């Protein structure tokens, strides 16, 4: 009954592997009757930089600019830039937020980092107190769907890149858990560039098939032991 | 001596703690006779988005855009955007790259993430087979000088945030080591916002004193065991 999904999507090319993973999610969730929204960050020319442009209205201290203080105040005063509040609107309504992106330097692309920096402000995504399990986005699900250049075998404890879960720590725990999300297990599509046509189609099909039962899943325990132990 | 240092600086406020840490490195390295350059990312309005605007002229394949391929070919063909090539010139000349930034979501601010995404391109910072110990920036040193909101206690293995080394893994290993940097021990100034006047000046003094002997330091073993063991 009216599950709402937000897909935050960070890829330049609609014919890319990320584009196909994004479209398959839109197709499959919509076929299920879910309500679906996509934030196509590149197509929006989404602003990634945390600057004083993000507050309209009088600054709590215009001689020494403190981004975290001013955007907290602006959030309560409703003087944040509208591109920020447009994203907060999509997030607040969502029951599940999916992040769809290629791994860039063991992390999200900078345009998606900027979305996190600027949308998840204090007052909206967390408060003091009110973080981790008491984060303000508690009750919501989050899911990282990431594609990588390296193979699965390279992302093992003994491979050169370390285990794949090591690079999920800042995103799943430092960010989503901190904000109160429960985190579903990541969807990692390893190395589509060198995968064969069969394997690429398989990776695409596993994502589609997993989405059919997405609402029946349990979140991971987002702990240091899950990531490192 | 005749050593060259590049500081890549990502803070909006000159009077900030990050700003003082940057000014102290300029003063201290300049006093020692070193050659100093600063990339003030916010002052430059540095572009964080990886887009087809990063290639000048016309594209290898304009109908399907692949950022990694196109920037690789653009670097070899000397047709990257000039803001990227300006930064690569400073890096190529530098014997040490210091990054000075507040921790944002267990990572770098998006404007600094964009620097990494766009400047450290294939053929410049790494290639096949040159990566990790044989990355193209071998011979150079790199150093993360990061400030946090959370205290040192919180960033322990059993505290709420986990070991601070957990979030250094994407930056130190996945990025800097991958490109061939030897990584100096991070400089972490924990929680200057809640620290007293005395501890804040002690944190600034530790940094200023460390810069007296920066060229004597041996790099860390940038391994998974250093980060998680
Ligand atoms: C700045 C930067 C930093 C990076 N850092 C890292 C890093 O730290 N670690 C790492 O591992 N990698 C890294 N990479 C590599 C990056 O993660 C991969 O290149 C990216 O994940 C690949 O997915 P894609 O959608 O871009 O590729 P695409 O090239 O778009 O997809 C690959 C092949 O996809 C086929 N495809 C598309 N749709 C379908 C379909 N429906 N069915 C079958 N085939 C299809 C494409 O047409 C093509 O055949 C980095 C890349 C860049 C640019
Ligand atoms: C978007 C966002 C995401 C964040 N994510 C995280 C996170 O994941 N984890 C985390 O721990 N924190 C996080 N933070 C908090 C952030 O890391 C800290 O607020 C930042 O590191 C503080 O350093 P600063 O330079 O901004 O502080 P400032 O406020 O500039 O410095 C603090 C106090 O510094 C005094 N000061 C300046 N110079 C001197 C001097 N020379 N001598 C003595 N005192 C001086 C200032 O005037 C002031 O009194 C986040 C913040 C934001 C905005
Ligand atoms: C471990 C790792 C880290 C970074 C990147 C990386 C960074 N990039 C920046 C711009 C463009 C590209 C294509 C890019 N790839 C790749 C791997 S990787 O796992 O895919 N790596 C394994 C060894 N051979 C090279 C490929
Ligand atoms: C672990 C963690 C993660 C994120 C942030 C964080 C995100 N932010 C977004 C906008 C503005 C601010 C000031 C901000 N802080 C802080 C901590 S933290 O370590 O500083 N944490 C310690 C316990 N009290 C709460 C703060
Ligand atoms: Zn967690
Ligand atoms: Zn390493």
């Amino acid at each position: 009954a009216g599950k709402k999904v937000l897909i935050v999507y960070a890829h330049q090319e609609p014919k890319s592997f990320n584009g196909s993973l994004k479209n398959v999610a839109v197709d499959e969730l919509s076929r299920q009757g879910c309500t679906v929204t996509v934030s196509d960050l590149y197509a929006m020319n989404f602003e990634p930089r945390a600057t004083d442009k993000d507050i309209t209205g009088t600054l709590s201290n215009p001689e020494v600019f403190n981004y975290g203080v001013e955007t907290h105040e602006a959030y309560k005063q409703r003087s944040l830039a509208s591109d920020i509040t447009d994203e907060q609107k999509k997030v607040r309504e969502a029951d599940l937020v999916i992040f769809q992106f290629p791994l860039y330097w063991f992390s999200v692309p900078a345009i998606l980092k900027g979305w996190m920096d600027r949308v998840l402000c204090q007052g909206f995504a967390f408060d003091i107190p009110g973080f981790y399990d008491s984060g303000l986005l508690q009750g919501k699900l989050a899911l990282l769907s990431v594609t990588t250049g390296g193979t699965a075998e390279m992302y093992t404890k003994t491979g050169v890149n370390g285990d794949s879960r090591y690079f999920l720590w800042p995103l799943q725990h430092g960010t989503l858990h901190f904000c109160g999300f429960k985190v579903l297990a990541p969807q990692i599509s390893f190395a589509p560039e060198i995968a064969s046509e069969e394997e690429r189609k398989g990776m695409v099909a596993a994502w589609s098939q997993r989405l059919q039962t997405i609402w029946k899943e349990e979140p991971i325990p987002c702990t240091a032991h899950w990531h490192f132990g």
